[PDB]
C-alpha cells in the first residue's frame, strides 16, 4: 500500500527523483541523499549562472509558505552555497507535510557538473545531528504528523541495471527481496553507518565504520587497507595491467566481505568491476577507490545497493539488508 | 537532409542506437563501434543463457536472407563467441543494403555485463583490413550500391550531457559544429588512428599513435606516460589524495594537448574530471586510465568526443574534428 517514488539513472548513480514544494506543487529533480540532512532547492532569488536552467522555488506563488529567512552558509573547497531557511509543504508521492528547507540564493563553484546536470537540488534522508539547524528528518516529520505509521524508508535498485528503482516510505515491500532481511544496529545516529568487520582476501579491518551512501557509484576503502591488498596482490601473482586495471575474466580476485555478528554481506568481482566498454570488453576497472574519509571508514554506494535492498529505520535505529530480486 | 540515427546513454557512453535486420525489419540495439569491423547479432539458434532476453535474428522469417554458414569463432580472455556468417538487408534510418554479418550461436563469458545490458550486439564501423572474412565496411557498401554520395559518417555527442547525440551518414551537417573542421591523415587504414604529439604538462610523447573509440567513457594513456605525469605531479605539488582522486575545484592541473602538424586539440580538467557524486561533490576522479595496448598508443573516448564533433571519411582516409556546439 505504501508510497513509492521512481528513481532514475544520471551517471551510474540511481537515486534521483521528483519531489514537490508548496501549495502549487512546484516540481524539482532531487538527488536523494542518505548521507546528508537538509533539503536544498534553487530559489527564484538565485542570482547565479548555474541556477539558470534549474527549476526554481517561488514562495510568493504558494499560500502555505511560512517566512523564516534565517541565513545559511556552507563553504567547501569545491565551491560555496548560501541561501535561507523557508518553511512549506514538501511532497514526495501522495505524502505531504510542512517542512523547513533551504532556498539556494547564491552558488559559487561546483562547476561545471551542476549546470551540466538535470538535477535541481539535494533531498537529504540522513539524521538530525548532521543537519544545519537541527531539523528533524523529513520521514520522522511525516511520522510525527501521522501521515505514516513507521519512520522507515527503503531503497531498491534493480540487480540488472535497466529497469526502475524505488524509494519507498512507511513500511517494507516484500516484493523487493528474497530471503530474510537482516538488521544491523546504527553505531551512532550521525549517518546511516554500522560496525562491520571488513575482509578482502588476506586483509581485514575489525570494527570498521561502514557508511551507506546512495549518491555514489563507488565503493571506498581506507588507503592503508588498499595498500595492504596491493601488498597481498604483489606477492602471490595477482595480475594487474595498471593499479586499477585488470581482465574482466580475472578469476583470482578476492571477494569483499562485510561481516556483522549475524550476517556476511559480499561483493564479488562481478560486482566491484566496471568494464571499459559496455559489452564484450576485454578490460575492466576496479570500482574501488581508496580514500581516508574518517578513521576506519568505508563507504557503500550503488554497487553494494544494486545487490542489496536496504531499509532505513529511524524508530529502531537500524539498517536492514537483503538480497534484491 | 542526411540520414540521422539517435544515440542513447548507457554507462557514460553515448553510442548505442537502433538498426534493423532483413525483410521484416527486426529491431536490435547496437553499440556502434568505430574500432571494430563486423556486425554481430544474437541468433534465434543461440543456446546460451545471456542470449535470452536479447532481441534475436531469425533467418527463416526474412526472405532476403542469403545463407553463408561459414564457421566463425573468436576467443578472448573475457570469453568466447562463435557463430556463422549470414547476409541480409541491414538498415539504419532510411538507408538500406545487403550486408554480410555474424549470427552469434554460442557465447561464453562476457558476464554479467552482456546479459545485464539492454544492447544486443555491436555494429562495427572500422576498416576492412580489421574485419574477419575481409568484408567492406557498411558505409563503404552504402556508397558501392550508390545509396550515398560520400562514404563519410559523423558522431555528435552534445557538449552538455543533456540532449541526444547523432550518428549521421553520408554527409556533414554543419549545425553540429563551430569553426572549421580540421582533417588528419590516417597513419594506417585499420582503425581510425592518427599520429599526434601528446603533451600533458611537462610530459610528452612525440608521434604517438592515437585511436578514436566511441565505446569507451575513458581517456587512455601508456603506463610510462601516466607514470611520468604522476612523477611530474609529485615534484611541483599537485594535491593528490589518492592516485586518481583530487578536489573538484583544483585549477592547478595541466591541459591535455594532442598536437598535429596543423591543429592542437585539448582537454581541460573541466573535461577529464568526473565527480564522485553527481552534484555538490567535493572530490573528483581522473578519467584518464593507463594501459599499454600497443607501442605509444593512446585512446580517445567519450570525454574527447563530447568536446569534439568527429567525422570519419573512408573516401579520403581521414578523420575530421571541430568543436561540437
Ligand atoms: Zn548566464
Ligand atoms: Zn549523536
Ligand atoms: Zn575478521
Ligand atoms: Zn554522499
Ligand atoms: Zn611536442
Ligand atoms: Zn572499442
Amino acid at each position: 500500500e505504501f508510497d513509492n517514488v521512481e528513481l532514475k539513472d544520471l551517471a551510474n548513480v540511481l537515486s534521483f527523483g521528483e519531489a514537490k514544494l508548496g501549495d502549487n506543487g512546484q516540481k524539482f529533480n532531487f538527488l536523494f541523499h542518505t548521507a546528508s540532512s537538509n533539503v536544498w532547492v534553487p530559489s527564484i532569488k538565485c542570482t547565479s549562472e548555474s541556477c539558470e536552467s534549474k527549476n526554481h522555488y517561488d514562495s510568493s506563488k504558494s499560500k502555505t509558505y511560512e517566512k523564516d529567512d534565517t541565513p545559511v552558509k556552507l563553504t567547501s573547497k569545491a565551491g560555496t552555497i548560501s541561501g535561507i531557511f523557508s518553511k512549506d509543504l514538501v511532497t514526495i508521492g501522495k505524502l505531504s507535510v510542512p517542512y523547513k528547507f533551504i532556498e539556494m540564493t547564491e552558488i559559487v563553484g561546483f562547476e561545471p557538473f551542476y549546470s551540466e546536470s538535470d538535477v535541481d537540488g539535494v533531498f537529504g534522508l540522513g539524521w538530525k545531528d548532521l543537519s544545519i539547524g537541527s531539523i528533524d528528518p523529513y520521514i520522522v516529520e511525516l511520522k510525527t504528523q501521522n501521515k505514516i505509521e513507521q519512520a522507515v524508508y527503503s531503497i531498491y535498485l534493480p540487480p540488472e541495471n535497466k529497469n526502475k528503482g524505488y524509494l519507498t516510505i512507511g513500511g517494507i515491500e516484500e516484493r523487493f527481496f528474497d530471503g530474510p532481511l537482516n538488521y544491523e544496529k546504527l553505531n551512532h545516529d550521525l549517518m546511516w553507518q554500522v560496525d562491520l568487520d571488513v575482509h578482502f582476501g588476506n586483509v581485514s579491518s575489525k570494527k570498521a565504520n561502514v557508511i551507506l551512501d546512495s549518491a555514489t557509484s563507488v565503493i571506498t576503502v581506507p588507503t592503508e587497507f588498499f595498500n595492504q591488498f596491493v601488498e597481498s596482490a604483489s606477492v602471490f601473482k595477482v595480475p594487474f595491467l595498471s593499479l586499477y586495471v585488470t581482465t574482466c575474466g580475472n578469476t583470482k580476485l578476492p571477494t569483499l566481505e562485510y561481516r556483522s555478528p549475524n550476517k556476511v554481506y559480499t561483493l564479488e568481482p562481478k560486482q566491484y568491476l566496471e568494464p571499459l566498454e559496455n559489452i564484450f570488453s576485454a578490460l575492466c576497472m576496479l570500482n574501488i577507490v581508496p580514500i581516508d574519509l574518517e578513521k576506519n571508514t568505508f563507504v557503500l554506494g550503488d554497487p553494494f545497493m544494486r545487490k542489496y535492498f536496504t531499509v532505513y529505520d529511524y524508530d529502531n535505529h537500524t539498517v536492514g539488508f537483503a538480497l534484491a530480486k
